[PDB]
């Protein structure tokens, strides 16, 4: 079997990314916010406290003939970017892109933290890291993509973002006619449940690149690229006027710049983040001051691959016995 489903952003920014995802049966279609951070499938539901809930669409297992409780099983989860959920569990059906898996945890909050609700377009999360992340207890669950990889024509799942317009979510196959060039295939440690990987370096603009080990993970659920101070050091050096400022949060520069693009290294291979892709915009309505989109992850605990960075390539996630990571210039 295979699935493909088209991704959207959710704003003018690439702030996230949403995906619809069919629940129950009949289905009930919610915009889910695919994350290769997190192991949880989890929504807005009839059971979320109502004042928490703002314009989202509601998973409602009452009206899902298939929907079963998980008797006994709780969740809890929070994220880097310190919002957090909570809930009971029921197990349902759950297709995406025309790919279907029964008996798939289906996490209900009862409560979400204000970033959540503030954001009506995210009807919940779609987990796809690695089950060991899984935050259900007292009976850990699986991920969609664990559930369905072995129906699968092939063990994995790929990732190709759009800046600025709509991509794709493939599962179960390489769709060859979404990059170009050819796939470097990367090692991956599920050590820590992510997948996790090491760049080989980076140059920034036209400059020389730096060979050096940068270990991060793939994270769709993150907006931006998080990178140790050093290499986030050396690019705002190149944009007059950039600084970074505790008091918003960040590196910021002016709006009047013009942007140098950003280069990884994935083993022998470059991925080329054009310059536009790393401005954020604004910091607030009419400022003249704009948020950048590589940040340091000092202090995060770990490196960042997030949208910024992914969705410059066609990414695979290969969920094989030995998993790796291939990236591919688009």
């Amino acid at each position: 079997s295979t699935g493909s489903a088209t991704t959207t952003p959710i704003d003018s920014l690439d702030d996230a990314y949403i995906t619809p995802v069919q629940i129950g049966t009949p289905a009930q279609t919610l915009n889910l916010d695919f994350d290769t951070g997190s192991s949880d499938l989890w929504v807005f539901s009839s059971e979320t406290t109502a004042s928490e809930v703002d314009g989202q669409t509601i998973y409602t297992p009452s009206k899902s003939t298939t929907a079963k409780l998980l008797s006994g099983a709780t969740w809890s989860i929070s994220y880097g970017d310190g919002s957090s959920s909570s809930g009971d569990v029921y197990t349902d059906t759950v297709s995406v892109g025309g790919l279907t898996v029964t008996g798939q945890a289906v996490e209900s909050a009862k409560k979400v933290s204000s970033s959540f609700t503030e954001d009506s377009t995210i009807d919940g999360l779609l987990g796809l890291a690695f089950s060991t992340l899984n935050t259900v207890s007292p009976t850990q669950q699986k991920t969609f993509f664990d559930n369905a990889k072995a129906s699968l024509d092939s063990p994995v799942f790929t990732a190709d973002l759009g800046y600025h317009a709509p991509g794709t979510y493939n599962f179960g196959f390489i769709d060859t006619t979404a990059y170009t060039g050819s796939i470097t295939y990367t090692a991956v440690s599920t050590k820590q449940g992510f997948w996790e990987w090491t760049s080989t370096g980076y140059a920034v603009g036209s400059g020389t690149f730096k060979s050096t080990s940068i270990d991060g993970i793939a994270d769709t659920g993150t907006t931006l690229l998080y990178l140790p101070a050093t290499v986030v050091s050396a690019y705002w050096a190149q944009v007059s006027g950039a600084k970074s400022s505790s008091s918003v949060g960040g590196y910021v520069f002016p709006c009047s710049a013009t942007l140098p693009s950003f280069t990884f290294g994935v083993g022998s291979a470059r991925i080329v983040i054009p310059g536009d892709y790393i401005d954020f915009g604004p910091i607030s309505t009419g400022s003249s001051s704009c948020f950048g989109g590589i940040q340091s992850s000092a202090g995060i605990g770990i490196n960042i691959f997030g949208d910024v960075a992914l969705k410059a390539a066609f990414v695979v996630f290969n969920g094989a016995t030995t998993p790796t990571l291939g990236f591919a210039s688009k």
